[PDB]
């Protein structure tokens, strides 16, 4: 029912989910006062993506869609936003078990079962335009980290699972964006063609799904969308911002069989530039960051359908507790804010950092 032509971000308004709002209102605001407290309330109204990082999270997707249907009945013209993120052997670059499913233990079949639940929900809510980011930090690893055994070994499963997801969720009311890393990852000249080739193959191998509108970039990262001066940590890379990245890989996708591919770029933590990153590859709770460009389709650039907030600012990227099961050394680096909770959990000091260094400002 909620069909569309062209940019799926035009004609609708991204829904600011209750999940994130609860975090800010119940875990953050009670700790703030005056200006900060009032500004914080505003942050909760900015639409961000809901991550379906576990099967147990799927019922939350239906609830969100239920809320949206109710709102749309009242003049609402809202669209849901979700991230498909539960591949077996997820985040293959990290040694420890990151997700609930593993290839060795029927992971691929379990992934398909996971996708089946999501399809049924989307079919039931075909009246709601659904914008999805497909598996962040998966395909990019296949381009650069095959040197890591866990990734090399996961290649086959990743491609089969992603194909299932893209074909099963190829519905009239859906717009999918395949995660494509970011400028400091696949933006480097040397990685551009191999990346473009892989993405185009995924598209074609899925029979050029109508719903697969393009690629998502900078998900959970901090690059600027259009900064004018190269940060020191970008040394050597001419593609030092997301705009440069999408303009470099876009034509290449076409050369490899994928025309009319558009993009969406995360700017949820890109507001302060340069960042406090001492190394471009440092991705955990980076210090010196702020909320960035607000979600909007008025990008002024043909290739970008919209600025978006995929990674919800305030939700931790990983714990700094060295004895924690999924501890990652990247979260204990000097350019990473500490002490930090487990991935996904609320990290108050980080939320305050983002709010404080926000541009546009909330204060
Ligand atoms: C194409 O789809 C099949 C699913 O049958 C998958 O196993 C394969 O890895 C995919 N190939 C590419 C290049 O995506
Ligand atoms: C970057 O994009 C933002 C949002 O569209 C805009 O406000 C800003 O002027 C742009 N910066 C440059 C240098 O074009
Ligand atoms: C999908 O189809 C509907 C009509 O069923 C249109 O109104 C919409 O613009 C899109 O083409
Ligand atoms: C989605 O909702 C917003 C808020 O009402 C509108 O401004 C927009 O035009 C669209 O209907
Ligand atoms: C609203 O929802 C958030 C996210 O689960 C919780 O952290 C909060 O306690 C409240 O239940
Ligand atoms: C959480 O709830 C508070 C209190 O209503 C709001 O101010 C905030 O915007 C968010 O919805
Ligand atoms: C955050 O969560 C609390 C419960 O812990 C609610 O009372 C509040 O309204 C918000 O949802
Ligand atoms: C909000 O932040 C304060 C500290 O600023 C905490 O004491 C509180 O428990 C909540 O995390
Ligand atoms: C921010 O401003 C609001 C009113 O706009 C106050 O209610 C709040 O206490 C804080 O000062
Ligand atoms: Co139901």
């Amino acid at each position: 029912t909620a069909t569309y032509s062209g940019n799926p971000f035009v004609g609708v308004t991204p829904w600011a989910n209750a999940y994130y709002a609860s975090e800010v209102s119940s875990l953050a605001i009670p700790s703030l006062t005056g200006a900060m407290a009032t500004a914080a309330a505003a942050v909760a109204k900015v639409p961000s993506f809901m991550w379906l990082d576990t099967l147990d999270k799927t019922p939350l997707m239906e609830q969100t869609l239920a809320d949206i249907r109710t709102a749309n009945k009242n003049g609402g013209n809202y669209a849901g936003q979700f991230v498909v993120y539960d591949l077996p052997d997820r985040a293959c670059a990290a040694l420890a078990s990151n997700g609930e499913y593993s290839i060795a233990d029927g992971g691929v079949a379990k992934y398909k079962n996971y996708i089946d639940t999501i399809r049924q929900i989307v079919v039931e809510y075909s009246d709601i335009r659904t914008l999805l980011v497909i598996e962040p930090d998966s395909l990019a690893n296949l381009v650069t980290n095959l040197g890591t055994p866990k990734c090399a070994n996961a290649q086959s499963a990743y491609l089969e699972c992603i194909n299932y997801a893209v074909t099963q969720l190829n519905l009239p009311n859906v717009a999918m964006y395949l995660d494509a890393g970011h400028a400091g990852w696949l933006g480097w000249p040397a990685n551009q063609d191999p990346a473009a080739q892989l993405f185009a193959n995924v598209y074609k191998n899925a029979s050029s799904p109508r719903a697969l509108r393009g690629l998502a970039t900078n998900v959970a990262n901090y690059n600027g969308w259009n900064i004018t001066s190269p940060p020191s940590y970008t040394q050597g890379n001419a593609v030092y911002n997301e705009k440069l990245y999408i303009h470099a890989i876009g034509p290449l996708l076409a050369n490899h069989g994928w025309s009319n591919a558009f993009f969406i770029t995360d700017q949820g933590r890109s507001g302060k530039q340069p960042t406090g990153q001492q190394q471009w590859g440092d991705w955990c709770n980076v210090i010196g960051t702020g909320f960035g460009i607000r979600p909007s389709a008025n990008t002024g650039d043909s290739l970008l359908d919209s600025f978006v907030w995929v990674k919800p600012g305030g939700e931790c990227d990983g714990t700094s507790d060295s004895s924690a099961p999924r501890f990652d050394s990247h979260c204990a680096l000097p350019d990473a804010l500490q002490p930090a909770p487990q991935a996904g959990a609320w990290f108050q000091a980080y939320f305050v950092q983002l709010l404080t260094n926000a541009n546009p400002s909330f204060l």
